[PDB]
C-alpha cells in the first residue's frame, strides 16, 4: 500500500491506485475540518443504539451527514483531489461527470466489535466480478479516518494485490492474508471495488473507531441511498453544483434526467 | 431463430421463448385500454412539434388510463420476476415513441449499449434491460414497424437480415437489451406509427429518467405499491439507511 500526501499530483496518486487498487492519502481531509464535522455529528452519534449479535454487530452506521453537519456539506464535501481522482477513474471526456455517490456514511466500530468478513465492495453489483480483474471500475470508496485507525481498534484489513487476482470471486474461494489500514484522523484510503477487505475487530475497550466513507459509483449504477428523496431541497440549495450532482439533484441528458433535460432544471437548481 | 404468444399464454411458455430468442405477446395491453390511453395523451401529443419522431414520457401524469390500468399488468410482472428477481427490477423509462411520415430508418443497435460494459459480458450475460414495446396504433411494413433480429442475442461477439415488427394495438414485443433492432422508415404519407415503450432494468442499474423527482407526489400516492417501487418511490438499493424510502415519503 503506497502512501501520498494530498499535495501530490493526481496523476501520481491515481497511478498507484490503478496498479494496486488501493492507495493511502495523508490529510485527504484537513484534520481541523474532520474534528469540526465529528463534533457536529456527535449528538446524533450518541443517539444511536449499539446492537450485539450481522454487519451492524457493535457498529454505528450513520448517513444523515449533509443534513446534520454544516462542515460536511460546505467544506468536507468540497474536496478537489477527490474529484480529480474520480474524474480520472470514472469520467470520459465529453460525457460530463461519470460518477455519483453510492453512500456517505460514518461507520464507528465499537470496542469488542468483530472482524467483518473479507469482501469486495463490488459484490453489490453481482455481475461485476465476472468481467475479471481487467473490468472497468464500478466503485471507489475513500475510507477516511475521523479518529485514529490502529491495528487493534478495527482498522480496515486490506489485501493489496486483490485488485488484480486471476478470478474475482465471492471470497467459492480457492485461497480461503490482510494488512491493517493504519492512519491518522484526516487520512484516507482510496480503495477499488475490486479490493478484498473488511472491517477489523476492535479489540480495544473504549476506542470507538470512527471513519468517514465516501462510496462513489459510476453514473450508470443505482446507489444504495435514495439521497435526493430524503435530503431536503433546503440543504441541496446550499451544496455546490458538482455536489448536487453527487447526490442526484442534478444530472451533470444521459442518465437521471427529465426527457433529455437535466433534472435540476425541474428542481430550480438550473435556470435557462 | 421469433415467436408470438397470446396474453393468456402461461408466463413460462412466454419466458422460455424470450430466453432462447431474446417473444411477441398479442393483447399484452387490452386494446380498449390502449385506445383510451392514446386518447388521453393526444392533446399533449398534439402540443408537440434532418428527427420526425415524437417522444413523450409524462404518461403517468397525463393519462389516468395508463396511470391506473395499463401500469397494472400482472403478466408484465410475472415475466420481469422470471427475468430479474433473485423486487429485482424497476423502470428505466416509459415513452410514447410516434414515428412520423417520411422519417428515416433508425440505426440498428442493442438497447444495452446504455450500460456500455454489458456487451463485453457476452451472449450468456445476465439480462440488464427488458423492453416491452407495445403498439398503440398498428405497426405495418409501411409506417415504420421496428426491424428486429431474433437470434442476435445469442451471438458470440456482442446489409443485415431482419424481421418487421408487425402488430395490432395492444400487442407487445418483449425484447432483451441484447437484441439488435431499429425503427423502420415511415414511408406512408399519413400514418403516424405510435408506440408505447416500457423500458425495465434490474434493480442495481440507474434509470435514464429521474421519475421520483419529476412525477408529483399527488400522482405518486395513486400508484399501487409495486408501481411505486417501479418508479422509485419505494425500495437493498435506493433506501434511507437500510430503511425503506417509502416510509419517509409517507407511502408506508
Ligand atoms: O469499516 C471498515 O473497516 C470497513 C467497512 C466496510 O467495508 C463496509 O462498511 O462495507
Ligand atoms: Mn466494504
Ligand atoms: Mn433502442
Amino acid at each position: 500500500l503506497q502512501k501520498f500526501p494530498a499535495t501530490a499530483p493526481a496523476d501520481e496518486i491515481y497511478a498507484a491506485f490503478k496498479e494496486d487498487g488501493c492507495v493511502i492519502i495523508e490529510g485527504f481531509v484537513p484534520p481541523d475540518q474532520m474534528a469540526r464535522f465529528s463534533q457536529e455529528i456527535q449528538p446524533a452519534m450518541e443517539k444511536i443504539q449499539v446492537q450485539v449479535t450481522n454487519s451492524n454487530d457493535r457498529v454505528k452506521r450513520f448517513s444523515k451527514l449533509v443534513t446534520t453537519s454544516p462542515t460536511f456539506r460546505h467544506e468536507i464535501l468540497e474536496n478537489d483531489l477527490m474529484h480529480e481522482l474520480l474524474q480520472r477513474v470514472f469520467s470520459k471526456p465529453g460525457e460530463g461527470m461519470g460518477y455519483h455517490f453510492n453512500d456517505t456514511m460514518v461507520i464507528e466500530v465499537q470496542p469488542g466489535a468483530p472482524a467483518q468478513r473479507l469482501h469486495r465492495d463490488q459484490e453489490l453489483y453481482p455481475w461485476w466480478n465476472s468481467m475479471g480483474p481487467d473490468a472497468p471500475e464500478c466503485l471507489v470508496n475513500f475510507f477516511c479516518a475521523v479518529t485514529p485507525f490502529t491495528v487493534e481498534n478495527g482498522a480496515t484489513r486490506l489485501v493489496p494485490g486483490s485488485n488484480r487476482w486471476p478470478e474475482l470471486t465471492l471470497i467459492d474461494c480457492p485461497q480461503y492474508d490482510s494488512v491493517p489500514a493504519i492512519m491518522q484522523p484526516g487520512d484516507c484510503y482510496m480503495m477499488s471495488g475490486k479490493v478484498i477487505h473488511g472491517a477489523g475487530h476492535n479489540a480495544t475497550l473504549s476506542d470507538q473507531r470512527r471513519a468517514l466513507a465516501f462510496s462513489t459509483i459510476r453514473r450508470e449504477l443505482r446507489p444504495v441511498q435514495a439521497f435526493p428523496l430524503w435530503i431536503p431541497m433546503q440543504i441541496a440549495t446550499e451544496l455546490s453544483p458538482r455536489t448536487q450532482a453527487m447526490f442526484g439533484f442534478r444530472s451533470s441528458v444521459h442518465f437521471w434526467g427529465n426527457d433529455g433535460k437535466d433534472i435540476g432544471e425541474h428542481l430550480g437548481l438550473i435556470s435557462s
